[PDB]
């Protein structure tokens, strides 16, 4: 018989068992231990949430819309081993996340190892492979039906995208299967729909985006001499509607100014802590938290724990790194001194962000000043909101089609939607914070920045006029 | 006090005063009057009237007006003017007519073109005849409130004022900020729209994107101009953009939905043809119409959606053509839906020519071999225009902001300051264009006619335009 | 293909091809006019819902339980044509509610016409009856592969039971008797109609509903019972289906008996005495009906909706004055006074016979206080209210059969005992409310002291205000000391 | 100003300076990494959330409960002063829970240190000391008002009762009520239970059915007995019987779940386990054990959840026992759950014979002479009191009510008085078995031992006794 497991979001959930055969192991229990909004949680005291519970309702999810499309249209021959494929992978698909989610494989390891091109998806792959490998899930597999060969690739394909037709897990005519837990092609995928459905329950704000409608209403069209999922024209509207409310979560919490110091500061505690700490791998090997990643037997012991592991040491060599978590708990946080945008089509090149704190402190501002700042009081945080797709418009890669005509597919595109929507589809943020934190070191900052953005032609900080009155006039284009 | 529990906000508190008020004929007639119209006949959720929003107008005006209190005491708020903001809150909708925004939106535009007449006008008269009717002019006075003043006030909280020095009778320029509770003609952000945004997707089956209990935590009273008004703290400049964004939102789901908006035009076309046979008794008895029950309030007081049903269920020959159209809409054969289109680069439709553009399309002569012919009278053109509530102007530019060093410094937060990713434009139209006659054969020409009209106007690409019109599509160099 | 329709408490629903051709008719469609919860209205400002989505929802739990037993046991054989009936059942289930819904079959009809027994289930047959022919649904029923001669049979069972030991059902064989324990469960009244209503009654009410249907579905399963195949709980869901009948009864507390939701009732109800004589509502072949009599052609009775409410309140008829101004009455808000509420004791059950001559017996009480008033039997009203367990003094949960991990065949009863010693011990009681029509400061302690004298004189249950409202009455019984 | 924080069960909460610098502290945060409901994360897999919530939202309420109390009756005299100390006891009440919460002081404290009488309260208490003292919070009591020798005595008596006619040091018996909002010792009715009913249920995946803001809105001091106390009004009765049943229904679903408490004792064991070679360093780098932990709270702020893993990720051999019953939970090899039963007639089994049930259930000798024997070591036997919060009490017998007729006279309302259809009881015992071997041989033989032992001690017959063991059922008459 199958287990039935209450999640809050998405109610009582069937598992298979050899989901739940899967789910019973320390790689995947692991995801207990890892919070899914990672520094979040110090910001909005609901995000107590962990990967675990997300990993679920993705399973769930992707069960949901691969079994619905196949009771629409039996015609595309969907078999129960490929449900149970397009589950394992959406249970699975964020297996590899680190140490406070996204914090670890966005700004940890790449400032930790910058030769390395690391993701939380490879960590994925990787994990599934020991997962499968430690548990002695290969015959498990085979007993319900499944092909361990071509279908282990199938999921691993559906999680990272590929290791002509460029799958060796399914044929051309199964390619919307791919589009479900990850969708490379336009990024509509049931992750987003768990986690903003998840994240807005735990956060405290209302989600507007009703993924069981899209299901309803989602077909698998000939596109191109393959396969793929459309939307009903009709829903163009609610699919724009999407990408913006994922990226009103992210300017609301996710990249909320304080949640991005902490984590700043925590992935700062980590680098410090990164020399002294050993985690236990495959043969007794010895490995730190940046090198983890190479060994799944050591990454799979590697969680949010770190953080009260540093708290709470003794160890001298770890003093330096448990003086910033120290005062995390006591609320001496960097101080936020300001946000700004470039303007035209300036990008600011990834290269270039080490740079940038001493382009504030090189900033000379008309304006006598008590104290001078050098370079290393300052952090720059340069943060891309897109719609998931760098500068391109998403709605511009997916197929609808028409009541009248469903099996036809059809490309609709901005002009025919609204005159309201948005003009471009990408942008930099970029924020400013200071390590001083008196009341003269403040006053000093805030006049470097409000400068540095007049001299840069970067927007003005919208309380530019109130934090360095002085500085603000200077520039023409202000006023 | 009176505890009563609506489900959006809880256990609201109502004053002595609120219940007598609340506890007449001519504010009891909202429960018969249906928030969403013919919106009902779309989304079966949406059975709320009326009545239950205004309690809600009523106490989210209190709520916040009672917040600027507590957080400013400078602001010398009495008890007086809470009391008067409560409500205007609580009336600000008694004036609306039968399925609330079709009366004042398609039927009395078309019944009587020579008048300008809205929901909000009505509520300030119906406002009076409550007042008088039901003697609550004492029972003001026996809670600190004074007529001559306060129903001044009152009303110019729901119309604006009732005739660029200080344009308000009822309050001084140190109490501006009460002016922008209820109704707020500044920039539209007000708690009318709160109440309706929680209230509607409660009711509708969707979910409501807009937190008015954050923006109240971070609203303040601020010197502007030499007037003190409602500012909002800085970090809120993105759920501002937000609020009309979810406003845009609902219209665009719910409120100009296709069949919601041709069942709302089946209504109004029953009561324009039922208006001449239906009396309705006013003051000294006299009979008034449908349409000019707005002149006099005893009449209008007995006109709510009720009068549906009374034409549906009369056997008067007269009302027959009324009678048949309410009769297809219960059999749902409604007038069927041809596609949507919008006007390209900046040439707007203007309200005079919406007649005409019937005539337009049946003109049309499509390159396609058509079953059959048809007239102007066939189709049917509903123009809609959205907004941020500001025509053509974003309503940010008009809204007042403060920091955190500086709460008592207002200042402006322009577009370029937020993002790139807002819109461009802050109005557009809608053209959608139907056809009465609903046969299989009728409805392929129909298409061909719209699609044709559109590629000759130089309007968009119907999204469906490749299916529905496939001969034509090509025939435009613009559309590859 | 199928039509999609959004219900805020269901999500999108899915309505097959037949079922929006039953929608689409003046049959069904009147149900829009129809409020759930009548008065209940104007208690619970937000209970502006009414009959026709509560219709749909049925509709939509009766496909869910049906096609959810069939997946989890293709072995009962359940046909897309069995699907389909009991869809139509629970959509068309409530067809036959009159205006303000329990109102009409539970006070107005029973005072108007004392000789019938009439509830909104049998007008629900006639009706479907009505919309079948009138709409010439046969045809389509057959397209979709339905059998009119069997099927409308089945459908009109689900609805109100037998049409009449054996098998009593004409419908369907008794290896499919699981199907009609759906819409509307005869053995312990476990059914989809309760689980919409109280979702929907929640929702818009605004009281939050602690039973969760879904997860009941999960676990739910056929096995043979008395030679009979019926539905059987799992074992661990003993205590959540206590809880469900608690859940009823709480909402019945709070909401549906109110104490002014009553009286409203009770007022609109004789307001609709008053006005009957003097309305009319054509019906087939130009015949007239009054309310009271529409129930008996369906023609008319398609045109009596909460409408008639309206109708009376703005007409200017001199014969329908008395019924206007009680109506007026409520728009005012001058609503008869509540005095109290009370109990029998012992197990001293009030028969319904006796219900007319209470008003008498109250204002008959000889209370040892000086009173500056007089108060007649009209003066007073007195409402009794059988709270249960939906299966009068038994305990409904004797009636379910349940089943174990170990053995998911193998049916088993679970007893009250084995579950907990903190459930109720009874499973059904009496309210009696007494309110008087006298509404001034003088009248209404009159009426106190009346109300709680009678209390004694009856040995009923001390009034929970009763020291308060009536000081000098209450230390006279010596058993509430 | 005030700092705002956004709780998704209570909306944006405002903290006060006095709050914030509270909060802020190490032994505050500390409640970041404990989980509400310790091992039921692991069955319900949405109750990932952690006491520090909780504690925000109890502060919250005990400052809404005070407020509004303040507002209806300024008679009373309720000072800023007293607001905040309400609040502060609210915020601080759980401070002293333990790893996995009430697994700490419910299962692991009284095994580990039988000779001890210790709760999560008086741990808070304590905390609070330690809390105050390392952080000079005093002088910022001060500025803001408050008398730190009076205050703080005051808080500690809101959260653990009296520290020794009137029992309290902290406030006159004219302010009792303020005792009664945090952590009530009459009747149990409290603002804790108020957060934890809506928050666990948000998390669980359960609906709440008690509505805590409708009872503040008929809430009131009244005096009683020569004391000043809260009181509900007389309609509200059914509501408080409906409070105490929702409290037990969420124990008997989630929060003794068959599964959630076997999780709890297998973590138990394994801290049991470890104890002994776990050292955490105190006050003055004095090294204490987790069991002792509790003596010192400069080590207790460092003993949460983060046990648990510290455990499950050693190497050290001492902790080999303990590693692999935490192990043993990750793989899903849960002892295996048998039956549950209960005790007939008033037979209360005395929490002295609890070590003694094992042995009794290996004990009995049932007529299917069994091919594996099993000892009393392979058994558990977890018994549970389920109580409406007063043992054999009814708790509404210990609350005053009033009257709209008569506001400030405070009643009794007995259980007669209100309906038959309520508890008989108001308390019973649960007794679960489970067995530590997992095998399909030794789960059939535990079986046959434990509904033996039901008939041999005349329990209940288990709900699926007649499955489990068909040939032992039909021995009892009792049961037929
Ligand atoms: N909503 C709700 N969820 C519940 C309830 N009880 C448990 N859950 C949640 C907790 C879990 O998330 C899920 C399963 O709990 P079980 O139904 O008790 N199943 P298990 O494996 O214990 O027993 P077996 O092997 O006997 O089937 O439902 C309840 O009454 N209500
Ligand atoms: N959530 C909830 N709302 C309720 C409940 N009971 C009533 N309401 C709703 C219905 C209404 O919206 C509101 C008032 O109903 P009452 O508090 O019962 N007040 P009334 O005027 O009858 O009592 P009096 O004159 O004796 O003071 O509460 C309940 O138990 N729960
Ligand atoms: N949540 C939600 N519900 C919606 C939305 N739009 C409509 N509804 C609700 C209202 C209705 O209950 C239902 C159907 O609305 P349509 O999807 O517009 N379908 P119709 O028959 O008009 O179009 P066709 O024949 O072209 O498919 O969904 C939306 O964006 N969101
Ligand atoms: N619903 C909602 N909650 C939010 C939002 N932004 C933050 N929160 C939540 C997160 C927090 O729980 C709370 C406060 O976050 P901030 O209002 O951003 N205040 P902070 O102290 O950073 O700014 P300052 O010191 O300048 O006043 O609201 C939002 O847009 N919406
Ligand atoms: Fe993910
Ligand atoms: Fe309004
Ligand atoms: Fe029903
Ligand atoms: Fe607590």
């Amino acid at each position: 018989t199958m287990k039935v497991i209450n999640d809050p979001i998405h109610g009582h959930i069937e598992l298979h068992p050899l989901l739940v055969r899967i789910i019973n192991t320390p790689q995947f229990q692991r995801l207990r231990y890892i919070k899914q909004l990672g520094g979040g949680y110090y910001v909005f005291p609901g995000a107590s949430h962990n990967r675990f519970e997300h990993s679920l309702g993705v399973g769930y999810l992707a069960g949901c819309l691969v079994h619905a499309l196949g009771e629409k249209q039996p015609e595309l021959q969907i078999s129960e081993r490929d449900v149970l494929c397009v589950q394992i992978a959406g249970l699975c698909h964020d297996l590899g996340h680190g140490p406070f989610s996204h914090m670890f494989d966005g700004r940890f390891i790449p400032l930790a190892r910058p030769e390395v091109k690391w993701t939380h998806e490879q960590g994925s792959v990787m994990m599934f492979e020991h997962l499968i490998n430690s548990n002695g899930i290969k015959p498990v597999m085979e007993q319900y039906g499944l092909i361990p060969e071509e279908d282990i690739c199938f999921i691993k394909e559906q999680i990272v995208g590929p290791l002509l037709w460029p799958y060796k897990g399914r044929p051309e005519n199964k390619s919307f299967l791919y589009e479900i837990v990850s969708n490379k092609r336009n990024g509509i995928d049931v992750d987003k729909w768990d986690y903003f459905a998840r994240d807005c329950h735990h956060l405290g704000i209302q989600n507007n985006f009703d993924y069981k409608r899209f299901i309803k209403f989602a077909r698998v069209c000939e596109v191109d001499n393959e396969l793929r999922i459309c939307a009903r024209d009709k829903e163009v509207g609610n699919l724009y509607d999407m990408f913006h409310t994922r990226n009103s979560l992210h300017r609301r919490a996710y990249q909320h100014k304080v949640g991005n110091i902490i984590d700043t500061m925590i992935t700062d505690a980590f680098l410090k802590a990164d020399d002294y700490i050993e985690i236990t791998g495959a043969g007794g090997k010895k490995y730190r938290i940046s090198t983890a990643i190479d060994d799944m037997e050591a990454y799979t012991k590697l969680t949010d724990n770190i953080f009260l592991e540093i708290l709470y040491s003794t160890d001298p060599k770890l003093k330096d790194a448990r003086e910033i978590l120290k005062q995390i708990e006591y609320r001496n946080l960097f101080k936020y001194v300001g946000e700004t945008q470039p303007t035209g089509q300036i990008k600011i090149k990834r290269e270039d962000y080490e740079s940038l704190p001493k382009e504030v402190a090189s900033a000379k501002p008309k304006v006598l000043l008590d104290v001078k700042l050098k370079a290393e009081d300052f952090i720059v945080d340069v943060i891309n909101m897109d719609y998931g797709m760098q500068e391109k418009n998403p709605i511009d890669h997916v197929s609808f089609y028409c009541k009248t005509a469903p099996n036809r597919a059809i490309r609709i595109t901005k002009n025919q939607v609204s005159q309201l929507l948005p003009e471009k589809f990408a942008e930099q943020l970029i924020r400013v914070y200071c390590k001083k934190v008196d009341r003269k070191s403040l006053y000093a900052a805030r006049q470097y920045f409000v400068q540095w953005c007049a001299d840069r032609n970067f927007t003005k900080p919208q309380d530019g006029d109130v934090i360095a009155p002085l500085i603000t006039p200077q520039k023409k284009e202000w006023n």
